């Protein structure tokens, strides 16, 4: 029980071999849920799961730089269900950000911010029920 939105801050901010994990419940009837990695006001990495867009599901991913989204990223595979405990685990590896949901890999998303010591927060907002937002190095 966090409040959402949260805001977990990443001290000095993340570098590879960084893991983030976020537990929580969906709601039921859900309809969006976001994690946000921001350096300062950019968002180096959203990742934003989609309940009913045009009565599909899908998981948009972006980074937003000077206020203006850039070319999403879209994957129609899409583990959540309403209703459902989930863990959402993102690995910072060199090159990308690797998402993994509920013990299953989801995607990458290649880095477009590269100053990655200064993504010094994660914002997490939208339809869940947030149980623990930490991270550790492997
Ligand atoms: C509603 O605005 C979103 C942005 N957003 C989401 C949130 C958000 C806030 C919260 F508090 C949350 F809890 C939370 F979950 C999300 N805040 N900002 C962010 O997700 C951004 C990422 O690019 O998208 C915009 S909507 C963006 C607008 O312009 C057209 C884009 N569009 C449509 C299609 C397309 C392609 N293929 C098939 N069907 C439709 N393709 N592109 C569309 O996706
Ligand atoms: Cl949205
Ligand atoms: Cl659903
Ligand atoms: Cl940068
Ligand atoms: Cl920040
Ligand atoms: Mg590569």
């Amino acid at each position: 029980p966090l409040i959402v939105p949260y805001n977990l801050p990443l001290p000095g901010g993340v570098v590879p071999r960084m893991l983030i994990t976020i537990l929580g419940t969906v709601k039921p009837n859900a309809n969006r849920i976001a994690l946000d990695f921001q350096r300062g006001n950019d968002v180096a990495f959203h990742f934003n799961p989609r309940f009913n867009e045009n009565n599909r599901r899908v998981i948009v991913c972006n980074t937003k730089l000077d206020n203006n989204w850039g070319r999403e990223e879209r994957q129609s595979v899409f583990p959540f269900e309403s209703g459902k405990p989930f863990k959402i685990q993102v690995l910072v590896e060199p090159d990308h950000f690797k998402v993994a949901v509920n013990d299953a890999h989801l995607l990458q998303y290649n880095h477009r911010v590269k100053k990655l010591n200064e993504i010094s927060k994660l914002g997490i907002s939208g339809d869940i029920d947030l149980t623990s937002a930490s991270y550790t190095m492997i």
